[PDB]
């Protein structure tokens, strides 16, 4: 029924707000330039970049890496949020809760950094900055190519214009996936997800009528999402190998095996 | 107005069958009146206890533990409950958060008075019932966590409401405008002066011979952010004992 697919919608909605403060409306806000309210300070250099951290608050390819490691870990805590506010989720065995974050987490965080991308760059430092896709393209040999996957990624996610409400329910579905590796009852997990994908088709037919297919479209990019996972976690091992004196947050690593 | 008061009662009534599967009338049936649940008492029973109970998951690690995993499933409860309350939703979503963030550990050990008595606490959903003494028999920093939870059931549970009482009861908590951080208390007083206004009607239709249970109600406020503060500087303590796990339980 109609109103109970709604219902879950307008649920899930509420507490993704509540649960990650930089959303795409107010990402786009940022982005369109046209608010001068607070536009951002744009680093697309070496100089800009130290020019950038004295009126913004956050070697240089490296501690640029060590930025997405820390916001990382933040979004991380945020996702966890949201998840316990999924219905049913914490009813779960704990090992499948604890199963489902560590393989759901990354390919939300994709997904959400999409709303902070667009083809030239994304948004830093809670919107405070805009860091530029060239720039990040040109750091030393093997950090140069760390961010370039997820911008191609954002670009054709993006090219679906969803907005904060349909991305709730994504993530969910996300979340509540059936087929992870070594997961104890599928069963529980399939019978949530049956219904956030159910609340998203709704979602996505009402919210993007002439928009036909959308729910397909949107389905199928989760093959590009597991995909960009599995670049960034082998090219981390390079890094793990090239620079043993840096180091990777225990919560993260838990999320790496 | 009398009519729409009980209106509002029965709506928090309806309301909260909905978000709390065990009830009191529930609860209170199982612990003296069949479908009697499994009894742990001493190490034994428990070993035995896990092997044939439901549960998701050293002893009195894991038992804290699973204190902590029914919390979370609470909160949710509790949430889920808080959106129905007349007004509730219509607040500042800062403020909702607000209001939850500090509410939610008073419902709990509210909601958990249900499922004790003096001798121990229905556990496991109501399939088991874990004895007060052998959690008493818990550790030194694990022996006093839940001695004070009973100690507040006792005289909250002689008090005698029922789930109709708690409905109303529950909602005034969360409505609470003296709670850290609130950005806009008027309506939240509005919609408490209101669940008050509708807690008094109802103990006094449903409970007409027990003369300032209202009074005796709300004095066990104070009681329930004393034991609050109390779980508090508890795991102050306890966090001098020991990831994905643990961001769960922040
Ligand atoms: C899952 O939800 C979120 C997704 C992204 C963000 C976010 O702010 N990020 C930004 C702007 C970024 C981009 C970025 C670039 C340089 C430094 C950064 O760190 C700080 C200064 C910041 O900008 O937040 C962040 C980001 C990168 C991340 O790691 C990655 F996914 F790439 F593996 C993770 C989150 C990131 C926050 C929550
Ligand atoms: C709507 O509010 C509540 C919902 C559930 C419960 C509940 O079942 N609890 C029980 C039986 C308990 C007692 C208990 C003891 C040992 C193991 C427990 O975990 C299992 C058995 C369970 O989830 O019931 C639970 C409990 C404890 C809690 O944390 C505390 F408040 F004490 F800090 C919170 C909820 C708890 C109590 C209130
Ligand atoms: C973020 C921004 C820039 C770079 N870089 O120039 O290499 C890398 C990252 C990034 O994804 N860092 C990271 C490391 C470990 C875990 C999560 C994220
Ligand atoms: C529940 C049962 C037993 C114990 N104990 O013996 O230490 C503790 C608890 C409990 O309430 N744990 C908890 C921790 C943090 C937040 C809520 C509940």
């Amino acid at each position: 029924e109609s109103a109970d697919l709604r219902a879950l919608a307008k649920h899930l909605y509420d507490s993704y707000i509540k649960s990650f403060p930089l959303t795409k409306a107010k990402a786009r806000a940022i982005l369109t330039g046209k608010t001068t309210d607070k536009s951002p300070f744009v680093i697309y250099d070496m100089n800009s970049l130290m020019m950038g951290e004295d009126k913004i608050k956050f070697e240089v390819a490296i501690r640029i890496f060590q930025g997405c490691q820390f916001r990382s870990v933040e979004a991380v805590q945020e996702i966890t949020e949201y998840a316990k506010s999924i219905p049913g989720f914490v009813n779960l065995d704990l090992n499948d809760q604890v199963t489902l974050l560590k393989y759901g987490v990354h390919e939300i965080i994709y997904t959400m950094l999409a709303s902070l991308m667009n083809k030239d760059g994304v948004l830093i430092s809670e919107g405070q900055g805009f860091m530029t896709r060239e720039f990040l393209k040109s750091l030393r040999k093997p950090f140069g190519d760390f961010m370039e996957p997820k911008f191609e990624f954002a670009v054709k996610f993006n090219a679906l214009e969803l907005d904060d409400s349909d991305l709730a329910i994504f993530i969910a579905v996300i979340i509540l996936s059936g087929d992870r590796p070594g997961l104890l009852n599928v069963k529980p997990i399939e019978d949530i997800q049956d219904n956030l994908l159910q609340a998203l088709e709704l979602q996505l037919k009402l919210n993007h009528p002439e928009s036909s297919q959308l729910f397909a479209k949107l389905l199928q990019k989760m093959t590009d999402l597991r995909q960009i996972v599995t670049e960034h976690v082998q090219l981390l091992q390079v890094i793990k190998k090239t620079e043993t004196d840096m180091s990777l947050h225990p919560l993260l690593q838990e999320i790496y095996k």
